[PDB]
């Protein structure tokens, strides 16, 4: 009556299981990445920072994040496979020169290309991923790929 | 007894799908789906005509987005207004003229008319689109609209 | 006795999460995905050629579009249908000339050629295409075909 209801039970779960690993990959075909706990999702198309960041908050995530070389290498993958050059989450637009993911913290991680940040034309407060996964501070209003990360 | 431990075995298992599966949630819907109640809209993100769009959604096993409340309207113009685009309603008075049912047959239990609507333009709408405002216009069926489907 | 309570909590949960997954999975497949038994056909939306496309599958954690049966290659076809866009099969007669196979190395157990077909064109088509119509040719790896995979 127990044991019953329990093996019942177990072959639901195992269902689950076979059936969950599955769709994860179907999920993540072609727009998604897994790395570690942290899943990156390309929308696929290109938009200007401010609203980049609010496709990302209103889905319960928030812009690609790299704080990694993993979740850096992760990210460029999806670049690479929509060659365009994607926002990240972090800007220098509350102080000049430093910058700072989304909740104020100062970055754990960076992969700057070489001589960046720049602060080009005294207007870069964004940052922007290339194909070779490097990072370059770009103006918050030009269109780049949009990247959320889960 | 081994009972016992069976349980506590799955309650972890099931505990990690429960875990695992929150975040592919967010994930899946993630640009093309809002989730509202117990329903979960889904664009396809390009038009066709309604005949067409109610075929598309009907074989996918769901049926053409049926805001049924000021809430679930809201967050069917949500996608509507990320994509720039009108789209279907499930609803038509093709039946009879003046009257707007669901796929079902029953009638509507809420709508988000614009003024003046619906007017059966040159006698001939009888399906209905949503603006990018949430308001709604009886539109011939023949134009194509963003095809929205809901689960 | 609380282990019954345990048990039953514990059913309910399990349901309600059978019951979620179900519908997420129908908004998952919808536009892009079809589901056939226990299979799962899902295009990427874009053209590439053969090595490429295949690459992308086994990435991915599946392989490109392997229609075992005639209920498979329906399935797949309405994807062909929905994009307008022939797609690349997995199967190829690289090895041994003339004779098609699976990734495995396996003999076909299905085929849908169409009428003339596999005729090896230039005396150089080791790939497959699969068309609108949902039958088969012959075609050269290099040219590009919907990308679809299987999972
Ligand atoms: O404006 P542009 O000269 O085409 O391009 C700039 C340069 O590549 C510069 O090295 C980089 O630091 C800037 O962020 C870019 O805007
Ligand atoms: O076709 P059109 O004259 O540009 O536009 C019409 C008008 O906007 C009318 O107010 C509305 O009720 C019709 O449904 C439309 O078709
Ligand atoms: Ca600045
Ligand atoms: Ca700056
Ligand atoms: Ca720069
Ligand atoms: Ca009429
Ligand atoms: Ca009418
Ligand atoms: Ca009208
Ligand atoms: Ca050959
Ligand atoms: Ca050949
Ligand atoms: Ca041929």
């Amino acid at each position: 009556s127990l044991r019953q209801q329990v093996e019942a039970l177990q072959g639901q779960v195992q269902h689950l299981q076979a059936a969950f690993s599955q769709y994860k990959k179907v999920e993540l075909f072609p727009n998604g990445q897994s790395v570690g706990e942290k899943i990156f999702k390309t929308a696929g198309f290109v938009k200007p920072f401010t609203e980049a960041q609010l496709l990302c908050t209103q889905a319960g995530g928030q812009l690609a994040s790299p704080r990694s070389a993993a979740e850096n290498a992760a990210l460029q993958q999806l670049v690479v496979a929509k060659n365009e050059a994607a926002f990240l989450s972090m800007t220098d637009s509350k102080t000049e020169g430093k910058f700072t993911y989304p909740t104020g913290e100062s970055l754990v991680y960076s992969n700057w290309a070489p001589g960046e940040p720049n602060d080009d034309g005294g207007s870069e407060d964004c940052v922007e991923i290339f194909t070779n996964g490097k990072w370059n501070d770009r103006a918050c209003g030009e269109k780049r790929l949009v990247v959320c990360e889960f």
